[PDB]
């Protein structure tokens, strides 16, 4: 029956080795490009063609999300997410005066050297401290003036690693859209998409302008299953059955 | 007549080897450009064109719904599509609340292995229960909490299957359009565009963006008729006759 | 957990031989684009795709930050930024008068000749002067006219040297964004990507248009660890834990 | 420190011949671009990266003026500019009125033939006559017409010419800008970028559109010094020293 | 509690720098509006809204009075008023 | 100090190559209205101003009188009128 389709699609993952389903979604955008390539035989008097060859067949996918999540880089690789890692992080402080003895007190704990900045630029790396406080180069600054302090802390939380031996893995997709009918301003159908066997590519940049809400991006490429040869499958199933 | 022709056409296909009247349309374009092969053979005292030798005719087309039809993807991969197979889908539940003794029920039917997921973002796969009663950790989650679950289902409905191998078979397609009269405001004659051989190209893509309406197009090549070398017929038809 | 971003990245960096954090920026751009090179192996009775090759994996970077610190340029080449150098620049003086001994005086040190323009274009390179001043040529201009003058001067800055031989040095770099809550409108994690290795990369331009503020950029090029692997790390800490 | 930039350049020339300081400006532009090539050694199990061979350190500059100096077109091609040079130059008069006798009379003073042009367009030549009295032929206009009268003279004035095999000679560069400080909104610092050695590209285009102010456009390729080996300088004076 | 306010507003200045309480008046207006933006990211089967993005707090201004006084016009451009000044 | 100005202002032109005192009025209206633009850059975690540049600083002139005249015109266009001209 002849339908309208209007939305997008919520789009879910499987790795086929486990059967970790890695994602459901809210999307923008979804698509499965074909293509072949096509020659043209010639032959008899005048070259006219008799018939068109037609031979390679691909598919390419490609989604787009509104929020950020890990687990999208984290297939585009074919690692593992590890949880509650010890990490270190760079921090910074600001304001810090110094008073009239030529001294500053930091308020955190450093595990590197700090490196403190004036008002005009030059630097002084001074080795970690173990009171507390630290002295200051009456050259570098004075009394009743300010500083500001860098520093390496550490955090825990969760971490990836992208490794340059290491490629993706082998998945499975769907997607699901509705369709209207025409007449009745109802639904109608509910619209799926299957791959069965499809390897992901790996092309991402996540540019982080001012002001602008990320928008991240995966790219498949499908291959033909050893079973039945089947790339790609359409189903529509009625809701009235 | 001079004519002033101003809309779209009625787009009908038809199968050469069952005889199936694959379409009726409404659409929104269509085409028939034609290319042509020249040489300009040069010769003799001082560089003359001689003779212009034509050596190939290609004629294409395109034509693009405001409306989804399965059978017009069916048509350039070949396949028949099959009705009322068993296939299987994904499904999600949102919004369970744990009882007391850590156990939750669901409200469907699983096929697969059932997954979970905290609101934090954690997961846990266990295995399909009989009574469809399932216990969760306790560190997972706790009473008076909120999880999400997604499975497999068993659906009933339509279904093609793109194979890597099969492509497409041949058509007639024909067009038809209204030929207006530029003096006295009335419609004059019928436009017709007749296509006797036709071989659709696979080369199709289908994005599912929000809020955009999907406008499917798909493009053919003709090939020359072997009973009167004929790849096109033009008729124009007065209504007066 | 799904989490929003919106802002840029506040950019660290430090030289791995020496220990110098380069900077703390107030970022308008921050991108890690990925490269991989596909293969398409194929062969069978069509042309069935049966595997992808996948070889090479390189890793780019680019900040663009809103206000100009000479350390940028200091890191696109590595040569160090020397500082209380005495160097040589032009200085030019208007609206000379003429006296009626047909001489004029200068305001300030010459260091080498002086050359002068008239009220039509022409020029006359003195001699650098002792007692400071000069006598005009008669034809040049008269009594009562209006001059402009140019001449070197001696000033004391900061100096940089970009040279045709040294190239770059290794590099330590972080992002740090903040990602939001969809359901509370709150702060939820603090994302985190190193790059323990990185090489910059010569390509760069510095546009000084008529009106415009300028915003630097630099491109640098990521390279694996030598002892772990390991191209770029991504890091989610949550400000719960 | 850090600083914003916002105004254009002054730009200083300077032959390292003869040492004319060939302009002071008032621009619109400039730039300073860079490239380097890089081309990756491969090999082992993996094709891995193992050397990076860098080939090339190439700089060109570009400014873009808001009036018209001729010392600019000098500039791309090292001719001098001569003074006080006779010239030969087309003129035109209009609005001549024929006598009742046949005959017109010129206001100025030829050296070549004269052209006639009444007001269909037609064309009488005729030789230069030494009275300035002019006959007309009957056929080409009568009494009481209006006719129109091209012809040289001899002007003086400045002289430039370019040929097909003199080349450029070699130049010093200088820019100058001024950067403020964000907190306390004053200027700061006085940006400098000399270059100690260049070479005019002879690639110069002056479309004279109407209605257009016209800029002229330079270019030039840096070069490395012979005594040091440096192709750019940097310098950043601060105005509280 | 509830109160009516029907007289205008008394208004104050002071500058940072010297500190010079230059004003007082009895004045006819005085607004200070405020203006954010929204975005209104969406997605989703069905184009729902899901986030709304703020990117501002702006806040502006204004003041008129009734006797016209120079220090208000030299508050603008930041001159310094000179006095007992020779003019033609 | 306070001050209320009721009556508009008298006009005074001059040419200043030759140095005409081309008028003199008891005119309507008049006004010296100026005009500035903003940019405001920014950037940073939180799409902060971090600062304000200033680049334009234009003011123009109206004045209407009650009364006609032909030197009024005449500044407009830099034209001189000339006298006793025999005209159709």
């Amino acid at each position: 029956m002849k339908t309208v389709i209007q939305d997008t699609a919520d789009v879910y993952f499987k790795r086929k080795s486990d059967g970790k389903l890695v994602f459901t979604a809210e999307a923008q955008t979804a698509s499965f490009s074909q293509a072949i390539s096509e020659e043209k035989l010639r032959g008899g008097i005048g070259n006219k063609p008799l018939y068109i060859l037609k031979s390679e067949k691909e598919i390419n996918l490609t989604v787009k999300n509104a929020f950020f999540d890990l687990e999208w880089l984290a297939m585009t690789q074919g690692e593992t997410i590890q949880e509650e890692t010890k990490v270190k992080v760079f921090d910074r402080e600001h304001g810090l005066i110094v008073d009239d003895t030529n001294k500053v007190t930091l308020k955190g704990k450093p595990v590197s050297d700090v490196t403190f900045y004036n008002k005009k630029g030059l630097t002084y790396k001074i080795a970690v401290s173990t009171d507390g406080t630290y002295t200051i180069p009456t050259a570098f600054a004075a009394a009743k003036d300010k500083l500001t302090a860098v520093y390496q802390i550490e955090k825990v939380g969760r971490r990836l690693a992208i490794k340059a031996s290491k490629f993706s893995e082998r998945y499975e997709v769907e997607y699901r859209t509705i369709a209207y009918n025409p007449d009745t301003e109802e639904v109608y159908s509910d619209i799926y998409i299957q791959f069965p066997n499809v390897s992901p590519s790996g092309e991402f940049e996540m540019s982080l302008e001012n002001g602008n809400a990320l928008a991240p991006e995966i790219k498949f490429e499908a291959l033909a299953d050893t079973d039945t040869d089947e790339m790609a499958v359409v189903i529509e199933a009625s809701r009235d059955e």
